[PDB]
């Protein structure tokens, strides 16, 4: 069942099926003619010359885009909007309560990440230096990246659901100078402790850098103070200059890291460049979301993962968009909250993600009761898998099946969409993502790196650079070549697994290595293995995901106690609150499940996929297992 294009769509779009099926052709055959004028799509302080210049060698990886370009983001987020278009509004802030929002102009906007540039300047943050903004969602945290972006500051944006362990990690391997903050966040009605965490982060004797803490009051709670290193946000900025001139950063200068769980070990920097990133964002940003002048745009991820990078700021600030900023959750006070936000700024693209659209269709016909939706007229899914039910339910019941749904298939390494459809070039399968964008040549490959042709499934690789990709993890571009290079050579690996049907539509099934997706967040099996053994009662871990009907996926934790300790109500909240403060609640275990019969190779490695299907509820072949007893007695644990 493929949905047709509809004629309202047809008649406005940027981009027809021929005009698809054109542009990719040329994107894939001469990606230097194709990147070299669709990169116009900024404003380059200088031109460049050389476009594409990359290599996905074994142990040498080189990507380069735009090279000798020079530009500066904030000008094109801003400077650049004003002349014609300085009184729209850039962003619209909506509040956790209703009765709060703000209009924000391009000019406004531009004023005061003027201020807050001056600010750090005055501050000694220099070009080159790590920035870390543990932010809520408020037009602070925007204004604070731009200001980063348009001295040339790398920020490390850390979202704010995590712990202070979590924040001092990222800290340290990023030598954060500053770190930005506000007193409190506020989320559905309740309090949570920014300023606090900070503190106790910056109590690690291992964090050595970070000079200043720039508070931003958003509650007024009590907060502790440390006198020299700490200053209110209204105060510096207030006293800041709001005349700043941009200057020119190279296309390959460093523009931010975020950091990123892995299959094994802790989270990595992930480091994006300015000019490619940039060009990449804004374009997929523009045909994907078919954007045109007035368009008021919503997406809904949070400012600390890539999709708030790159679609909720950069790319719609880029294309001159009014892109809106909400504080709060979808159903908060009411299921009914986001088509209420929807109606209450008339949206015209909604961008959101799977489990919100899950945990509003639990809810049934009160997330649409007593709303209109009649702004809307596109519709985009982000983060996760979604299922044809959830598919077809948004596109019924939110978008009243008149909006196209863009299945965004994409990843924090790639920068920006990779495989989607275009709303007037592309008809749709529920629960596909489709073809890939211009500039992207996907692959699917066996487990020893066949290409597997026609309608089949495998390992989901890309198989040239595109501009938009991550260019390497933050001191570690060795791990860089190891963990995206070196499993099927010459060839990016997602880590993700996919199928393609025989029309050439693709279907992402999932991640195929041990990275977990829980509500749209992406966890480390490994890292929360780790987290639940440095407990000092715990000896051993073995973390899998499960599927939930909410979530995509839930935490289930097998949990090896040490000699002397007993299961009890009390170590059970423990050792859950454990992974609470190592990680942060995102990463809480949904299940414990205690035993002495964690199933082993011959040389003592965990075997998780025995594991992944008994907590499931199913088995496999266990002739790897060095003892393939462990396996009925985790079937009787798991009983009771
Ligand atoms: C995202 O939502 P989700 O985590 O999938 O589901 P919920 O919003 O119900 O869970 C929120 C939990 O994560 C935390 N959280 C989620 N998003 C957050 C954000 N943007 N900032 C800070 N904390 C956040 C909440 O404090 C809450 O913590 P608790 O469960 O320990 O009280
Ligand atoms: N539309 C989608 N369908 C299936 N999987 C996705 C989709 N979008 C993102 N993902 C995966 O979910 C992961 C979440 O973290 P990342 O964005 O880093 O990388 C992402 C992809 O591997
Ligand atoms: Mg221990």
């Amino acid at each position: 069942h493929k949905h047709a294009i509809p004629a309202n769509i047809a008649d406005r779009c940027l981009i027809n099926p021929e005009q698809y099926e054109t542009k990719y052709k040329q994107s894939i055959n001469d990606p230097d003619t194709f990147w070299g004028e669709q990169g116009k799509i900024l404003d380059w302080i200088t031109p460049y010359q050389k476009v594409k210049n990359t290599s996905f060698a074994p142990g040498n990886v080189s990507i380069k885009w735009y090279e000798d370009g020079t530009l500066n983001l904030a000008a094109n987020c801003l400077d650049r909007h004003l002349q014609e278009n300085g009184d729209r509004t850039a962003i619209i802030w909506e509040g956790d309560d209703t009765s709060q929002s703000k209009h924000i102009s391009y000019r406004e906007l531009h004023r005061d990440v003027c201020r807050f540039a001056n600010t750090l300047l005055d501050l000694g943050i220099k070009k080159g230096d790590v920035v870390a903004i543990y932010m809520p969602m408020v037009p602070e945290a925007a204004v604070a990246m731009l200001a980063c972006a348009r001295i040339g500051a790398v920020h490390s944006v850390i979202f704010g659901g995590f712990s202070p362990e979590a924040v001092a990690g990222r800290i340290i391997d990023s030598s954060s100078r500053l770190v930005i903050t506000a007193d409190e966040g506020v989320r559905a009605g309740r309090s949570i402790p920014l300023k606090k965490n900070v503190d106790d982060a910056l109590k690690n004797p291992n964090v050595t850098s970070v000079e200043h803490v720039i508070v931003l009051k958003r509650t007024g709670s009590d907060i502790d103070w440390q006198e020299g290193r700490d200053l209110w946000w209204r105060d510096l900025i207030e006293k800041a200059s709001p005349e700043h001139q941009p200057e020119a950063m190279n296309a390959e200068d460093p523009l931010f890291i975020l950091y990123t769980s892995g299959s094994t070990g802790k989270p990595k920097g992930v480091l994006h460049t300015t000019g490619g990133y940039l060009v990449y964002a804004a374009t997929t940003f523009k045909y994907v979301f078919d954007y045109h002048p007035g368009d008021i745009y919503w997406c809904t991820a949070d400012v600390g993962w890539v999709t708030g990078h790159s679609y909720l700021l950069y790319g719609p600030l880029a294309c001159g968009a009014t892109t809106l900023m909400f504080e709060g959750v979808p159903n908060w006070p009411t299921p009914a909250r986001m088509c209420q936000v929807v109606d209450k700024h008339q949206v015209n693209i909604l961008y959101t993600a799977p489990t919100a659209i899950r945990a509003l269709m639990a809810e049934g016909d009160k997330a649409i009761e007593g709303t209109d939706r009649s702004s809307l007229r596109i519709l985009g899914s982000v983060g996760e898998p979604i299922n044809p039910e959830a598919w077809e339910w948004y596109w019924k019941k939110i978008g009243k099946e008149k909006c196209p749904v863009v299945d965004t298939w994409w990843q924090t390494e790639t920068g920006g969409f990779m495989i989607t459809p275009l709303p007037g070039a592309i008809e749709l399968k529920a629960g596909s993502a489709t073809r890939p964008f211009f500039g992207v040549q996907p692959a699917l490959v066996d487990n020893e790196g066949h290409p597997q042709e026609g309608a089949t499934e495998g390992n989901l690789v890309i198989t040239d650079s595109w501009p938009g990709q991550a260019r390497t993890l933050f001191g570690d571009h060795e791990r860089f070549e190891q963990t995206y290079f070196s499993t099927f050579k010459n060839m990016y690996f997602s880590g993700d697994g996919a199928r393609r049907d025989e029309d050439g539509y693709y279907w992402i099934t999932g991640r195929v290595d041990d990275v977990l997706n829980v509500s749209g967040h992406r966890l480390g099996t490994a890292e929360i293995e780790s987290a639940l053994v440095a407990h000092p009662k715990i000896a051993e871990a073995a973390v899998v995901g499960i599927p939930h009907a909410i979530k995509g996926q839930a935490i289930y934790a097998y949990v090896t106690l040490n000699h002397g300790e007993e299961p009890s109500p009390e170590l059970y909240a423990e050792v859950r609150n454990w992974v609470r403060k190592e990680i942060g609640p995102l990463a809480t275990p949904d299940v414990l499940h205690w035993t002495d019969s964690l199933p082993k190779t011959r040389s003592g490695k965990i075997m998780r996929r025995i594991l992944r299907k008994i907590a499931a509820g199913d088995l496999g072949d266990t002739s790897t297992l060095a003892d393939p007893g462990v396996v009925e007695k985790l079937l009787e644990e798991k009983q009771a």
